[PDB]
């Protein structure tokens, strides 16, 4: 998000009187000649966002050694020519979200070695093998068709949401910091011992029955843990976040002050009886409306540690405190 | 926006525009607030891109420091209102596109001092107010995908796209020049206003609640070549009078047409002639070599004038067909019909 005042327009101006930076944003291209940058070899910062561009032609990029930004995002891409990037081996940001790429063949990033930034979401791509770049640093692949997800050594936060993915793969990395991996159909956590740097993982709206607590034994950094609508039965267990909305939870224990840090919890929707909770100040929030609570249970959790509620009780249920529950 | 290839000339000529600050491109900059003095050492603009952006607000005075704009797109953004004065220094205006945007009203006087004014896109907004009628210099104006009820039409406009809107009152001084009118998914129950554009060639009424036309509003259409009125709810018509030479293309499929009535040579120099999806029994047409393209499936036909239809148009012009028909009803060239 940028503000347009007299000097961010100056700077942008003596960017573009140099040719150091060429804006081609929303101009309505649909074809690009394989020779059109063949003398545009000033050239850092190319911007073609937004255009119509159906097709790259072979050796558009062959006159641009200097290229450290590409921006080719809001096009009909749906692959690349031979080579695209064998001579910009100073790439370190590259972006071609909502395009309609199917596969990124394995050889495209091979000389982009210091690629830092790399955002393809909003494609079709079935196939990107994402640790065969181990520059990366942030990744976006969110919004594809993937089914496995190659994880590099060393990216620091990558979404992945809104896939296929069943299978998580690649080196130990210590540096992986945020993971979004909501909407996908992930059965399995054991990868998650590969990654023990990590502060907030998503792994909502996956195939998740189980969740087995030594899976998280080598944490070092962990704070925020999303797992709502999966179809987790029950829990046996420096955390702040917890979401277990959605499931199918019968009962959740912990043993036992290690929910003392937690200042967000969220308990709605499952099928929970009773849940002991310390007197932790504080907790923030604490969701606990559409479960099975036993009268006595809720109560004591009112004595010690609310943003939900109930409307309709079930029979031999009442309302106590906003929540239904049923009496000894 | 028309589309173009980026060749080594027009990426040139791209190039020589933003080197003299004539033409500046701040597309796609992630650009939200902008400060009224923005332009104060670029007096120089012509054209100014700022599409796909993220602007909220426009200050009202920002381009007065730009006299010489010829050319403001600001497609897709956040406005949701124009400010008063923001046009009031910039009469050299020619194109102003802000399509996309969240606009409720356009004032009348937004308008007042850009009397060069000749292509407004002002598509896919939330508009429930705009007063075109109030600009003359205009010659190409789309105001389609908003919630209009009411199309002030302006005295010159050549081409004017109002389609997906709410439109059940057109009006405005005569306009001979206006030739392609685009009003299909409307609510217009009437064409009375038709009687002051007797310059149209194009005209699609298409979606629309349209339950009978009126033969008499087409009385004074010198080049009338394409008429669409699918989707409608027409029930029966009746074409009785001096038939228009230049009709060429006449839509009137998915209707409730019962019948269309008409004088014997009426249709002779029609092409396409598309009746689809109605309820029609009978029709007749001349032995005329001219049509190209009719369509008659999905109708209620009776046999003897579904084959007097056939010895009269010639074999290829019939396009369509029936895949199953309802009792008593039997193929006959392919489309369904009942026996006398
Ligand atoms: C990865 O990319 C996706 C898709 O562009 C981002 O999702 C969008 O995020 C913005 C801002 O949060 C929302 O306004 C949009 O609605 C989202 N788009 C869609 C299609 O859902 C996502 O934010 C990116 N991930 C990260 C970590 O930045
Ligand atoms: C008026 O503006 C609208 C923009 O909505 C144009 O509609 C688009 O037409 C193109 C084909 O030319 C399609 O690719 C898009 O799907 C349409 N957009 C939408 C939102 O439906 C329309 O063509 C313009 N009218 C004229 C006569 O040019
Ligand atoms: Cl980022
Ligand atoms: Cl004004
Ligand atoms: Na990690």
């Amino acid at each position: 998000s940028m503000h347009l005042t007299p000097f961010t327009l100056s700077a942008l101006l003596a960017s573009f009187h140099k040719v150091e930076v060429l804006n081609l944003n929303g101009l309505q291209i649909e074809e690009i000649d394989t020779n059109a940058f063949a003398y545009a070899h000033t050239i850092q910062k190319l911007y073609m966002r937004f255009n119509v561009i159906r097709y790259l032609p072979p050796h558009v990029f062959q006159n641009v050694p200097l290229l450290t930004v590409l921006m080719l995002d809001r096009n009909d891409l749906s692959s690349l020519p031979p080579g695209i990037f064998h001579n910009t081996p100073k790439l370190t940001m590259m972006s071609m979200s909502n395009n309609n790429l199917e596969r990124i063949e394995d050889d495209t990033f091979q000389a982009t070695t210091a690629l830092q930034n790399l955002q393809l979401s909003s494609n079709r791509l079935t196939h990107v093998d994402l640790a065969l770049i181990p520059s990366l640093f942030h990744v976006n692949v969110s919004y594809n068709l993937l089914s496995t997800l190659a994880i590099p050594i060393a990216v620091e936060e990558l979404d992945a949401s809104h896939n296929t993915i069943n299978v998580v793969r690649g080196p130990v990395n210590v540096e992986l910091t945020i993971l979004k991996l909501q909407h996908n159909n992930l059965t399995d956590t054991a990868w998650l011992l590969n990654y023990p740097g990590l502060v907030d993982v998503d792994l909502s709206y996956n195939q998740l029955e189980k969740i087995t607590y030594q899976h998280f034994v080598k944490m070092q950094r962990l704070e925020r843990l999303y797992v709502s609508n999966n179809r987790l039965v029950a829990l046996d267990f420096t955390l702040k976040v917890l979401d277990l909305s959605h499931n199918h939870l019968m009962w959740v224990e912990h043993n036992q002050a290690q929910f003392d840090k937690l200042q967000y919890l969220y308990l709605d929707h499952n099928s929970i009886v009773t849940f002991k909770l310390s007197t932790s100040h504080t907790l923030k929030n604490l969701t606990l409306s559409h479960n099975d609570w036993d009268c006595n249970s809720l109560r004591a959790l009112f004595r010690n540690v609310v943003h939900d509620a109930d409307q309709h009780c079930k029979i031999d249920y009442h309302l106590e405190h906003g929540l239904c529950c049923k009496e000894s």
